[PDB]
């Protein structure tokens, strides 16, 4: 009856996500505004309140997809996730844009009224970016073609969704009040921002030589992202315009990674503890080991996904012989094991 | 009594700002269509013909907004479509015949009313063929759609599902309107309007300072320019009158903030009112927002990003704050060096 305040929504997100406060507020505000719009569906005012789509930009592994999954748990309206890569322009073998609404209907029991007020997430939106360098000779059905088909969907159109099979009987869903959240790990966008901001070049005496250290980081550059930068990446102005709200996720730091190992509800350390717990052994990760794991992952530049690789390598040998071993009760992992100067100590008993 | 074009233009002003040619062409076109409906019999020997309109304008100019406003004050059936979803006959994609099907549904299957209506086709620039060269690989969503609509816009008989008795409907008296952004058309116009731009003393070098703007450049658009951008000449003929919207200016944007009946400021003010808090937008703050919006190049759509960006923090914590009664948005908040003043009741 009472719409949850954004603070409560953010608290729930923190249970699974660690950091990205700016993105959390945008998502919480969007849900609060969407709920208010739904609660005010009768338009008890003198205006036709519009929507504001979000664009979750950030380095791979920052938690863009994770946020969408967590939102679907605390959401009250229908929710659905999509993949821009499979989408293709109408009239081709590839999947059509209208398929997104079909999935949303399944979550709403094929209720047009319910599906007309849900939320939708489109992951890998950066992949459909038009190949600006490529000549405008062959229609980019997989890229620019998909963006052009989503212009009316985001703004609002009577999408034709199949009526659960086989012309006629085609359902008519209006995507006017549906909220869309696009996400994608834009690769190379930082360079575009650097040229527009750094503007450091030249070889002559009257030039401005810049040191490699003065160069900013991807996170810093991405923070100062502007729509002009997206145009060079491959996004048409008609597409970015429909997405006025833009959120940026910073690059997880070493300290933040240490929290990911445990703080998240399904944190990496907890996942491996259950694996060992069901087998009858206790798994403990020393705080010192977590620091080394985070440091190694910081170099792989693979986000939180790099943490799993470090744990697997350290526990690869243990998981190969531990099941055959007997009387093993607990396994302790120290920083030395992460570096390779020791092996996990086995507490027999 | 049929309404005069001035009345139609006045209604469009309530929701649109800074668009004279668009309103005039639409009002005149609608006025002519209304007169044709009044004399549908056309007893007079002369067989009065129709003139379709083509809308050209940058993003956030009001092309899709004008069509929506027209459907409210209109009396005959109206329909909106998307050229991207359309495809030539015999393919999984949507067919052009479905356009009349939606129009027929809006008239409760009234063929008489369907034969006299208006149809708006958005994203017409999308179907534009990538290149004017021969289509080695048939463009199902490109030339195919244009060729399929050649007879529909000009006028012919179309077969639509009854509800294989495909109901026959004539499209000779139905008005069709097309709209698109045509990203890059300005370059084509410049290549034609501007010539002799190369290296040399006798050549001309604008330096980008004197170069014509996108808005005025499109105002000088000619049919030949559209051919280079990619469009079948047969399709251009079906659209004799071409309306070109101008890029909104800083002053024009400031008016769109509040003048529209459903302006952005009003929408945000109503949103806070529904929660229980009052919102006030200062005139000085509006100008600052317009300046930043004019730099995004996204048209009116950029205003929503600036407003929500400044109110992002406020809307996140305002629902928790108690006793707050009104918020004052000053120009300092727009730049980001200040926080919206909070008034505690
Ligand atoms: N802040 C975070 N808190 C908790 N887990 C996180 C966080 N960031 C990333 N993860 C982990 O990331 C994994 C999911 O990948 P994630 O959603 O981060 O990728 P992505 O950035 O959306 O990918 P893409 O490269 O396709 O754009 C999950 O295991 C989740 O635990
Ligand atoms: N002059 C204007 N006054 C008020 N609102 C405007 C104006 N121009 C655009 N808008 C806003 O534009 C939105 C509707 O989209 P619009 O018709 O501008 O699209 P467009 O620029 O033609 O898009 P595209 O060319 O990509 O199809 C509405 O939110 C409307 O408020
Ligand atoms: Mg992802
Ligand atoms: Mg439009």
């Amino acid at each position: 009856s009472a719409l949850p305040t954004p603070h409560e929504i953010r608290n729930h997100l923190d249970d699974y996500v660690i950091g990205q406060e700016q993105a959390k507020k945008v998502l919480a505000v969007a849900v609060y505004n969407h709920y208010k719009r739904l609660r005010n569906g009768d338009t008890s005012n003198g205006v036709e309140l519009g929507k504001s789509n979000i664009l979750l930009i950030g380095p791979t592994g920052s938690g863009k997809t994770l946020l969408a999954e967590t939102l679907a748990r605390l959401l009250d309206v229908p929710f659905t996730m999509a993949d821009a890569t499979t989408l293709t322009e109408a009239g081709y073998v590839g999947e059509d844009v209208e398929n997104i609404i079909q999935k949303l209907l399944q979550k709403s029991d094929y209720d047009v009224q319910k599906a007309q007020r849900g939320i939708v997430y489109i992951d890998e939106i950066d992949k459909i970016s038009r190949k600006s360098d490529n000549p405008s000779i062959t229609r980019d059905v997989s890229g620019e073609g998909v963006q052009q088909a989503l212009l009316k969907l985001i703004e609002g159109t009577v999408a034709a969704v199949p009526p659960q099979g086989g012309q006629q009987e085609f359902l008519q869903v209006d995507t006017s009040k549906i909220l869309f959240i696009c996400g994608g790990a834009f690769a190379g966008l930082d360079k575009v921002i650097s040229h527009r901001v750094e503007t450091g070049s030249g070889i002559g005496f009257g030039a401005t030589v810049k040191a490699k250290s003065d160069k900013a980081s991807e996170g810093e550059l991405l923070a100062q992202v502007e729509p002009e930068d997206l145009i060079k990446f491959g996004l048409i102005p008609e597409f970015i315009g429909r997405l006025p709200v833009v959120a940026t996720l910073n690059e997880l730091s070493e300290e933040a990674l240490i929290q990911i190992l445990k703080e998240p509800k399904n944190a990496l350390t907890k996942q491996y503890q259950a694996l060992f717990n069901l087998e009858g052994v206790d798994l403990e990760f020393r705080d010192e080991a977590l620091d080394a794991i985070a440091k190694k992952a910081m170099a792989r530049k693979t986000g939180a996904r790099g943490l799993r690789s470090i744990v697997e390598a350290a526990l690869l040998d243990t998981m190969y012989d531990l099941p055959s071993m007997e009387d093993v009760e607990k396994v302790v992992i120290d920083e030395s094991v992460i570096d390779g100067q020791s092996e996990p100590l086995l507490i027999y008993g």
